[PDB]
């Protein structure tokens, strides 16, 4: 009944150590915007092409809350190290 | 809990009428495998690059059903018309 919003990530691991620093710190950043990991996992290609190894999907209670999470100061501090840990794409939907 | 599985499509519309036809047929193919559309929508890009205009996420009760759906007889017939209506990528997480 509400307009649930989603962030889709498409990713490829680079630096393992850095990727684990990133992953460790993020979950906290989500709970202020009521973020939640719907699924994560490796890709099996069913059609077309896709440049990435794995996908993660975040779920928020509202588009505005998804956008605000990505743009929060607590998440943004995570970014320089996220990019060392993985090349990715993020898409906001909703 | 069970291991709910997902199909993520990223798409770019081509022929609106071929597309209409596709869209109008897929659903009946979903029910067979307990498929459900989690979400449909245009993309605002948060980070990095993404070739498509829009994403759709499909939710199935398992990876078996998700794969069986895509490779099902009745969905496979919809493909020819699908590919005329849109360029797309289908990823299987599950």
């Amino acid at each position: 009944s509400n307009a649930t919003a989603y962030i889709i990530v498409g990713l490829t691991p680079k630096d393992a150590e850095k990727l684990q620093q990133y992953g460790a710190r993020v979950a906290s950043t989500l709970a202020k915007y009521s973020g939640e990991v719907l699924v994560k996992g490796s890709v099996e290609q069913l059609h077309g092409k896709f440049e990435h190894k794995a996908q993660v999907i975040l779920e928020f209670p509202s588009r505005e809350d998804a956008y605000n999470w990505y743009h929060s100061e607590e998440y943004q501090a995570l970014i320089s190290t996220r990019d060392l840990g993985m090349d990715s794409q993020f898409q906001l939907i909703g």
